């Protein structure tokens, strides 16, 4: 059936008083290999091995939480896979990737550069996984919706608020939305104002290129949004928000109070709309009696140097 694992939806009381509207997380950071890529890669992944035998390799360097997930999948489907990862990564993310069986190369100095150099590693039996722009990551994305209808009870909330990197989750939702039949809930589509393709492009009417962009929410960067991304918003309530890195970091430390979790400044970035109360300037409408829900999509690119870093830096 699925690489990935159905994950807890839980009630924030202090946010719900405080906004007088309930607030739901749905925790992504309980998937295997630690983020929401678990649904998505997980998908794409289990596909490849369907269809072109174990005899494959994976080739990823499209970002930390991607890798994590090709190098968790691919010890699961056992299959070969060939992981790239900046110069400067994480000590934990490699290894994890190393005690996975992958084999891990370091090239770059981001992940846009990680990468480049990957997709030139594909040979005649390698599978390329991107990180966002690919009908089965939407697929596996959208197992998301399916899920929260029946938590909700197939009540549908006021909003749903979704980080946007390249856009898969965001289609994924979308997806899922229209299929459960919650074609009217709006997805308050969120990035960082240092990396905001999505919003760009929704303005432009066609796809932004953006190069050399960084922001601490390192999974939100894409030089683009996918085509699917655009297209879906002309058909769906979609709300382009876009919040500063202090903002995505502040949220990263209150969730660390408040839930014990650490997550990454890309879900931090959504979370931030409830702990500043943006969220109420955006849907005036909020009351007791609606529901708000918060995708909580986890990652590894977190630690406690970065808690140090973002309190003295953004506080
Ligand atoms: C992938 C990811 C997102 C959203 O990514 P898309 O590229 O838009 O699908 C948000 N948060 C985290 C932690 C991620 O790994």
């Amino acid at each position: 059936q699925s690489l990935h694992v159905a994950t807890p939806l839980l009630h924030a009381p202090n946010l719900t008083k405080e906004l007088e509207c309930n607030v739901f997380l749905k925790m992504e950071n309980i998937q295997p290999s630690g983020s929401v890529k678990m649904r998505g890669i997980g998908a794409f992944c289990y596909q490849a091995v369907q269809t072109r035998g174990t005899n494959i390799q994976f080739v990823c360097g499209s970002g930390p939480n991607t890798v994590l997930a090709v190098s968790y999948c691919a010890r699961q489907l056992g299959v070969e896979a060939i992981i790239v990862v900046p110069k400067a990564t994480n000590e934990r993310i490699c290894q994890s990737i190393r005690t996975d069986g992958s084999h891990l190369i370091l090239y770059g100095e981001n992940w846009t550069a990680a990468e480049v150099h990957a997709r030139k590693l594909v040979r005649r039996n390698g599978i390329y996984v991107p990180s966002s722009d690919h009908a089965l990551i939407w697929q596996g994305h959208s197992t998301i919706v399916q899920e929260l209808k029946t938590q909700l009870n197939d009540n549908p909330p006021a909003a749903i608020i979704c980080p946007v990197g390249g856009g898969g989750l965001l289609n994924g939702v979308i997806m899922g939305l229209q299929e459960a039949d919650w074609k009217d809930v709006p997805v308050i589509a969120v990035e960082t104002h240092g990396s905001n393709a999505f919003q760009a492009s929704v303005v432009a009417g066609e796809l932004v290129i953006m190069e050399k962009n960084n922001t601490i929410a390192t999974s939100l960067i894409s030089k683009a949004v996918s085509s699917k991304s655009l297209e879906l918003s002309l058909n769906h309530p979609v709300v382009p928000f876009a919040v500063s890195d202090a903002m995505a970091a502040d949220a990263v430390r209150l969730f660390a109070e408040d839930f014990k979790m650490l997550v990454e400044a890309s879900a931090g970035a959504a979370l931030s709309l409830c702990y500043t109360h943006l969220i109420r300037d955006i849907l005036p409408s909020l009351s007791p009696a609606k529901d708000v829900v918060v995708l909580v999509t986890g990652g590894s690119d977190i630690s406690l140097a970065h808690l140090d870093e973002y309190r003295k830096k953004y506080m």
